[PDB]
């Protein structure tokens, strides 16, 4: 079922590398008549052979979880056995990248976000997937501030997380067993980090304060969130990071809270702010 591409090396050339979330090369590449893509690649060296058996599963995985609100895998590329990934370019770049621009991105559509990063956490977790590491960085936005899930550091965790978006239970146990909660905990910091406009936790001094802090209940400050945040988003960010994972609602949960909270208050607006924003960006910068 894996769509093999005829494209050789003639046909484009790598614009930039980008941080590839471990041991693969990501590259931002232009095609001669396609235009901009992402493709995944093996480094030359020792380790090809588990990396390019990494790279297949991973490109086996996106296949099977095509979904409008995972990252698309346009295909594969197979050049004398070597794999690479060619994924579809997310124009804006990752979440944090949008949030820390100086263009406010406004109320609705970061309800529409949200909105979006709960049916792709219902999608993976409706399939048995535990994504186990939901960050802002894993989470793609394109030039209609849709969003899809990443996970660019997958593919190397199953060869063989980050700390700010971590249950406190995989502090607690390098053995501990990520389950569906544990990406609620994560979707929770998310939320956070959506009306903060950046990482949480910047006043630790130290990891082991951090982690002993955040084990004890400490949590991400809501009080230093600056902008607007409804009433409902901090309740459900609070719910979402309870102690106990028990305490945690599921996806399907949120969506059942958050959705009839969207429609009716926050969806009203988006077009004309997206509208707005599309603006604001090709006459700020272009
Ligand atoms: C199904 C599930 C979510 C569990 C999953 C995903 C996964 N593999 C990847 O997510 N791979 C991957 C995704 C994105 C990129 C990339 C990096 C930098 C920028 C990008 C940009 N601008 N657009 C597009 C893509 C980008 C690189 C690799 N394996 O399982
Ligand atoms: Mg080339």
């Amino acid at each position: 079922s894996l769509n093999v591409i005829k494209m050789k090396s003639s046909d484009f050339l790598e614009s930039a590398e980008l941080d590839s979330g471990g041991f693969g090369k990501v590259s931002l590449c232009f095609h001669r008549t396609q235009g901009l893509m992402i493709m995944k690649t093996v480094y030359k060296g020792p380790n090809c052979i588990e990396h390019n058996e990494a790279l297949l599963e991973e490109a086996k995985m996106m296949n099977r979880l095509r979904h409008s609100r995972v990252v698309k895998l346009l295909g594969v590329i197979i050049e004398e056995g070597k794999y690479s990934l060619v994924m579809e370019y997310m124009e804006k770049g990752n979440l944090m990248h949008v949030l820390k621009a100086e263009m406010s991105t406004p109320l609705s559509v970061k309800g529409r976000i949200i909105l979006e990063i709960i049916e792709g956490m219902c999608y993976l977790h409706g399939k048995g997937v535990i994504h186990k590491d939901l960050k802002p960085e894993n989470i793609l936005v394109d030039n209609d501030f849709h969003i899809k899930i990443a996970d660019l550091g997958l593919a190397s965790f199953k060869m063989w997380g980050t700390l700010y978006y971590m249950a406190p239970e995989h502090l607690n146990d390098v053995n501990a067993k990520p389950t569906e909660k544990s990406d609620v905990y994560s979707f929770a910091v998310v939320l956070w980090a959506i009306f903060a406009n950046k990482e949480p936790y910047e006043n630790a001094i130290c990891e082991q304060q951090l982690i002993m802090c955040i084990k004890s209940g400490n949590r991400p400050d809501v009080d230093d969130i600056t902008e607007y945040c409804p009433r409902e988003i901090i309740s459900l960010m609070k719910l979402c990071w309870e102690a106990n994972p028990e305490a945690r609602p599921t996806f399907p949960g949120i969506e059942e809270k958050f959705r009839p909270f969207y429609l009716s208050q926050l969806e009203e607006s988006v077009e004309e702010d997206v509208k707005s924003l599309k603006k604001e960006y090709s006459n700020e910068n272009a």
